[PDB]
């Protein structure tokens, strides 16, 4: 009822696409941040090599509960 | 001719992903709002549950013709 | 004293210009929405054909008093 | 789980303050819009007269479930 | 008639809260600026001191009619 | 070369349209502000009465040279 | 089909007004950029000179098809 | 010394209102983050439960001095 | 060491989805623009027909190294 | 006392650079506006003259205490 | 008087600082783009390595006159 | 590989200027945050004291690689 959350930005990356970039970022975030509650996608970027998409980079706001 | 459009925000949700969240939102919107012309994705959120991405929420601007 | 307003987006269009696009949008909006109080221009676009301006499109926030 | 929400802007007003302006807006909105789920305060204004605050105006994003 | 308004930013402050910070700012503004018409809240800040909220600072757009 | 400018917001109004609202605002501003150099249109609003545009309100950033 | 567009910013200018500033900008843009599809007005500025509005400057996003 | 600050987002919650949501968030933040200096309110949200306000959520930028 | 980049907006389109809209836009952009380095998604739209998604349109900032 | 601040925009200019443009603007502002407390840089522009940087313009929010 | 300008984004880089990053970008831009008139700094970034600033990156809006 | 980054805000301060404020912030940040990759300048402020610029405050987004 009086829960407090903290939000930081995490950047997930994947050669495969936006969806996998998000999962990679959330998976890695979950290991150092406990109580991950939600994320909001705030930016989608790509690294190009020739005219080909080499890396997808997804910036997410990530909310997590502070312990009580 | 001189078509007039209205725009409101709709939030589509799905356990499955962004794509299905959008289709669910558009399908349900289409049943009360007629002449849907376009949508603009404005926000993508996810709820985590049991260490999984449980729910996707996509906020869309949805434009519809007033005229038929 | 404690009046409540609602705001939606309306897109007016006109071959003539910005001013007529707004009037067309307000006139058409006034026929389904009652008690129109104000509008705020949020976007002005033009559709070009053969490098000439065919259509003006003006997106407006439109506020209206809710009845009782 | 596959619920769809719609969001519009509602402006509550009160001579008394921000809090009462919000409650007035939500109360009146709840009478035409069913299944009100959340609101987000987006703007707080005042009408001034003789260097005194006569009216508070609070613009809120208001989300409501579409029936199923 | 064809009234003209000017708008500047005013920062009200109070140890007590947002509401009193606004009133303090408007009261002090009204003494040098005549014909105050409206304000729009643009920013709410707080200074923490000894692990307590010591000051609230509210930035407001303040509109006033120019004399004729 | 080392000229300093100040910028404030002025709201011009006219029953006739955007262009006349701007001229009315600039004319009235020029009487109390000296050395008016430029303006930038930042907002266009209207007061509606029935479904008819009664007043146009144009907010302008207005720059003026400080004397030396 | 799967048309690709490019968008750049163009600033049209005119002593006469906003409308002519836009036409001047679009006309000149159309001579190096082919397949102009749309423009979005993003900024309207005016230079004052000799107590008159001397120059209008309109910044437009201009979209053009790559394809013909 | 040339003091360095860090800023994160914290979400305070309260059934009671905005003011208490802020205090709850700041109090809880102060227990893991040392040397809290300031906060800026960036979002105020409310959960409705059968058309009554159940829960307030306030997102704040929170600045704190890094030790030396 | 002192590389210079340029950035323009590109709109990719696809009947298939966001991912393919981006690839189509990047592929076509790479044929007139050399040394594509990165892209940033700035807008995702869909054109609806009979309340079904016909076309995805993705606006991207696209950065490319200038030659010597 | 509960101090009240006013904020206006000032544009400082210098042939030399950003830093000197700011100091010129603040110095000149300090002569008509009393009790200058803070500034926030909001825009940095440069005029080119045959492909060399001739003039810097820095727009700043400037806060000053109102007397009591 | 009826001059038309075009604006694109250019990213200058330098190991030395913001000022040199801008000059590098403007110098290189001036070689392919003729009639450079102004720039507006829109973003300043750094590449960090071993907690040290290796590269400065400055994104600038750059305006240039189209030939007549 | 599929590197994950985190981003927080850091405020560097210096009596000397923007450049030194950034370096002070990055240096102090590097001592608690490992694997600093980039920063983005988001805000530049100055405190005025005795009619002089006493402190520069630069807010930066700071990205760092998460360990694996």
């Amino acid at each position: 009822s009086n829960h407090t959350y903290r939000v930081t930005d995490i950047v997930g990356t994947s050669p495969e696409g936006v969806d996998q970039a998000i999962r990679n970022g959330i998976n890695r975030a979950s290991q150092t941040l406990h109580n991950l509650d939600w994320f909001e996608v705030v930016e989608v970027r790509g690294q190009l090599n020739d005219g080909q998409i080499a890396h997808w980079q997804v910036t997410m706001k990530v909310g997590f509960r502070l312990d009580e």
